[PDB]
């Protein structure tokens, strides 16, 4: 929007299009979170903290007033900035039909990254915690097919157990799946067997992620709080170069850690 | 059109039917590229040079008047010469129903050969590049059915983080495919193996490359641009028999190599 | 257009006309070979060549598909910039009616001095053969004024056995009609002798030659191919002051010599 200052920049739709259309595709191919968590919102540009529902007594034990203060969860604002060449966005008014935006897509990648870390690991100063930081849900397997099929019966025994229901899906690092597929035959796909034994589930293969984790998608466990979504903005000239940005505000909060399972 | 002469020659519109038809049937089944790059035109028959969008300055430094050159791509226009017996394709109206065509059969697959090598290997002298020339996005993988599986996954990811969508295929020489579906079982079909991790895309064995590719086909990264399509003319009288030809215009350009990698 | 970043520049609509007005005008009085070629156009902005019409075969002799490649003229792409003062600009709307644009002027006159180059003697670069390289048609006469009306009898006596029709031109350099208004009487003025002789001309006095041309303005024998036309746009800040450019794209192409004929 109008805090975004695109007006004031020396571009034309074509290019501003350009770009937007770039940031989306390495966007959706990059930002794995946002497959498996719900969203709420957009909230922004003002939201500022998301409610916990809870109050902290400040009070001392024999005051007649007691009082608290109300918790929330502050808003992540996250900025970065590109830098493009204008003699080369303008040769795409002169028909050219592929124009480098590069330091685009490594800026785009870099904060796809920055979010990632955050549903997964967390933020301290921010006061999130990360999926992989339920350690008191996870289970010990082997590290064979079979034992990847046990461990994932074994987990839907506990979402049993726990009332989880809903489709389930298994994010994995790729290396493990690649070689999960490599070590045994063959003689049936191992896909199959999985999103048998993970029953109508899918697979997601995720860099982001050592190991991984099963987790339910029934909804509502495990969602992303979304103030001003991610967003491409103007800063200034070089002057030979434009100075654009990018940013967001967002939180994460895992609500029902029932719904989620680490994997050795 | 009117430039191949067609209305000059010896012919009846069945005789010309005949030959249009089998030109038609060896042209869908020899031309390989038609198969994953775009067309766009045609534009003849006057097109003569697709522009790229940039501009090549030849003024010096301290000019005051600063001037270059628009850069564009020529359209290779392609002659090829059939001759044809008279005494042979009268026949047809006389009722004979196999008319003898194998010059034509052999002139068309040869410059179906010259239109696949510049999509594969280029031009210098027009300036095309291959996409066999892409050395830059290339994977280093084994031999086996399982080396080729594991490639494919590393190809997507590679893929995913550079942003490109689609449907997928795989284009490889036809002897290194056989190869493949000999050299291990058979307990699951490869090809099923391939649509999985090739995930909804397909294989399209091809016997002029010799290794293979993998090529999103999400649209506009791969495009040949189009002026005089193939076509048929007449040129003279041998006189017992008649010359004709085939002729073309076209390039090639490929827009987005990220949509291109190539195996071993 | 959009390309040219107008919107951006620092001024109102009453500094952009003016400059525009300024520009008109000095383009209109300084622009020569605008008087007697055709313009097509304007194909811009991306247009980037003019089709010839022709095939130089690159294929060999033996060689069973022949091929070449089609043959066009690239279009010069035109920059050049101006600086002017803003405090001085802005005196425009302080209801000052004469306001310094003496950059422009000069620039201006300097882009014209390149167009009529071009035109006159062309660009190898470019490929761009002039009017005054076409030596083949040339007559060799006098220095006085009855030798110049010989002359021209003699270069209408040419057209007429080559077919040339149309109202005739002459163009002059300055310097030399002065001296051949002075050289003799006196008693009947030269210009109309001339106009007679030039059956139904003109003449057009101009410092980019030297010695003379005569040229049919019947249409379609010289024509000047326009993309982009003359236009101004913005650049960026000095802050003090604006840079703007002015731009344009266009080839030159002698059709018919025959309706071309030099003077000595």
């Amino acid at each position: 929007m109008e805090f975004l200052k695109r007006s004031f920049a020396p571009l034309t739709e074509k290019q501003w299009q350009e770009i937007d259309n770039r940031a989306r595709e390495i966007f959706k191919t990059q930002l794995y979170g946002r497959k498996f968590v719900d969203v709420e919102g957009p909230y922004g540009w003002e939201y500022a903290a998301h409610p916990l529902g809870e109050v902290e007594v400040l009070s001392d034990e024999n005051e007649v007033v007691k009082w608290g203060l109300r918790k929330s969860l502050p808003l992540i604002e996250l900025r970065a900035t590109f830098t493009l060449d204008l003699w080369e966005l303008d040769n795409l008014e002169r028909g050219k039909p592929n124009v480098d935006l590069s330091s685009l897509e490594e800026t785009v990648r870099k904060v796809a990254e920055f979010e990632d870390e955050v549903i997964f690991r967390g933020c301290e100063k921010s006061g999130v915690k990360g999926l992989l930081s339920f350690e008191e849900r996870k289970i010990e397997c082997g590290s064979t097919p079979k034992d990847l099929l046990e461990a994932i019966v074994r987990a839907l025994s506990i979402f049993s157990k726990d009332g989880i229901e809903g489709p389930y899906t298994l994010v994995i690092n790729t290396d493990r799946w690649i070689n999960f597929l490599k070590e045994e035959a063959g003689h049936y796909p191992l896909e199959k067997r999985v999103e048998e034994c993970l029953r109508g589930g899918k697979i997601i293969t995720t860099p982001r992620i050592e190991d991984a984790l099963v987790v339910s998608e029934r909804g509502g466990d495990f969602k992303l709080i979304l103030g001003q979504d991610l967003s491409i903005g103007y800063e200034d000239r070089e002057k030979d170069a434009v100075r654009l940005f990018i940013t967001e505000t967002f939180t994460f909060q895992v609500v029902n850690p029932e719904a989620l399972i680490l994997l050795k």
